[PDB]
């Protein structure tokens, strides 16, 4: 069916906490083909700042920031949060590479660059260029989130995520700006209900609301998690309504996120990014939390359109397909790509009428390209692009009629 294959199936990979090579995600993008994903999304700004573009040079508070001193800043910043032995940010060259090896496998990217929340190393980053105290404070100075007040910062972080849009601009469909927390290490995990407190929440719906109209600018669709938009069921304060929605959770005690239910009156699509399929790295069982083989189970348990918080098919509120994430919550932890991969392929297997089925052997077999040519023209035709999982069977019989036309040349 159309409407399973349209929608999307992301695999996340957090490489904004922890390095990845160039490789490594090819190996990610490559297994996501085979399996039938549709996109990777991958977080670049997350904690860490592990991506630098040519040029870095930045226009902000009626001053310029030489590139040079701004890649210096943010390796600095980035070491700061994690010094990764593995590596510390990728090339433009490697994720211009990324995008053009992933597109030739029908594969999209969603990149990632987080703020207000999760920036550590922009915060650092801002603290070298000269602009002070960039950093919430509240219960105490954070280290993971920008000032809403500082206008120096803001203007500063506003500018370096415009050049990075800037970059993915007709590159990518899809810019994540994440703003999925306010200063939860200052805040006791309460950063939504601080805001509220201090009557910050409007400014941080302005910085959202200016985030999403800087992506559609640009020609990006918007994407941001939940968790800041509309807080509480309550809408005294306004949020862009053409912002994609990465759902993931309605939060835990005190922590009273938007319920999808609320979400979906104010007409918000979902990519549904439960949490039930989230594995952060090197967990264990005793931690709870995001261990591997809770994770792997609930790709059974949770159903593909479930999104967090709700019972389905009871509550049937439209996606626009589902993401499973890695994260690298501590960077030092190994990444271990087989587990990536065993949940990735758990995902899709009990999903196999949504992932598409495998076309990385007929695409090695029609890049090998006179009855002989009829009958070469009599299986090109035959091929079938829209077949999913359960018919891999099928295309395989396609794809050896195709060799044989094409051995008998
Ligand atoms: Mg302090
Ligand atoms: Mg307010
Ligand atoms: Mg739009
Ligand atoms: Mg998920
Ligand atoms: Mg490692």
């Amino acid at each position: 069916h159309m409407e399973k294959l349209a929608k999307n199936k992301v695999i996340s990979i957090d490489a904004g906490r922890k390095y990845f090579t160039l490789n490594q995600l090819k190996r990610i993008v490559d297994k996501a083909s085979e399996l039938g994903y549709s996109d990777v999304h991958l977080l670049l700004g997350n904690d860490g700042l592990r991506f630098l573009l040519d040029d870095m040079t930045i226009t902000a508070n009626g001053k310029t920031y030489a590139s040079d001193d701004v890649k210096k800043a943010i390796i600095e910043g980035t070491k700061a949060y994690y010094d990764d032995p593995n590596g510390t940010a990728l090339t433009q060259a490697e994720v211009t590479e990324l995008i053009e090896y992933a597109k030739s496998k029908d594969i999209g990217l969603i990149p990632a660059i987080n703020s207000p929340g999760h920036m550590d190393a922009m915060l650092v980053a801002m603290e070298k260029l000269g602009i002070k105290n960039p950093q919430a404070h509240f219960d105490k100075v954070s280290k993971t989130t920008m000032d809403l007040k500082n206008e120096e910062a803001m203007n500063f972080v506003k500018a370096l995520i415009g050049k990075y849009m800037d970059f993915f601009a007709g590159k990518t469909k899809i810019f994540n700006f994440g703003t999925d927390e306010y200063a939860n290490d200052a805040t006791s995990a309460q950063g939504w209900y601080y805001l509220k407190w201090y009557q910050l929440y409007g400014k941080f719906a302005e910085y959202a609301n200016t985030l999403a109209a800087m992506a559609k600018e640009r020609g990006l669709q918007p994407m941001a998690f939940n968790d800041g938009f509309y807080y509480e069921d309550k809408d005294d304060v306004q949020f862009d309504k053409d912002v994609l929605i990465s759902y993931w959770s309605k939060g835990w005690w005190g922590y009273n996120l938007a319920s999808p239910q609320y979400l979906a009156s104010k007409g918000y699509k979902f990519l549904n990014t439960n949490g039930d399929w989230y594995y952060i790295l090197g967990q264990k069982p005793e931690d709870g939390g995001g261990f591997l083989k809770k994770a792997i189970e609930n790709t059974g348990k949770t159903p593909f359109n479930q999104l967090a918080s709700t019972k389905y098919p009871e509550v049937d509120l439209p996606t626009v397909g589902s993401m499973l994430s890695i994260w690298a919550d501590r960077p030092s932890a190994e990444y271990k790509e087989e587990e990536i991969f065993e949940l990735m392929t758990a995902f899709a297997d009990h999903n196999k009428d949504y992932f598409r089925a495998n076309y990385n052997a007929l695409r090695e077999e029609l890049a090998k390209i006179k009855e002989s040519l009829e009958a070469l023209d009599a299986a090109k035709t035959a091929l079938n692009y829209n077949l999913n999982r359960n018919k891999q069977a099928e295309l395989d019989t396609l794809v050896a009629n195709l060799k044989a036309a094409l051995q008998g040349l």
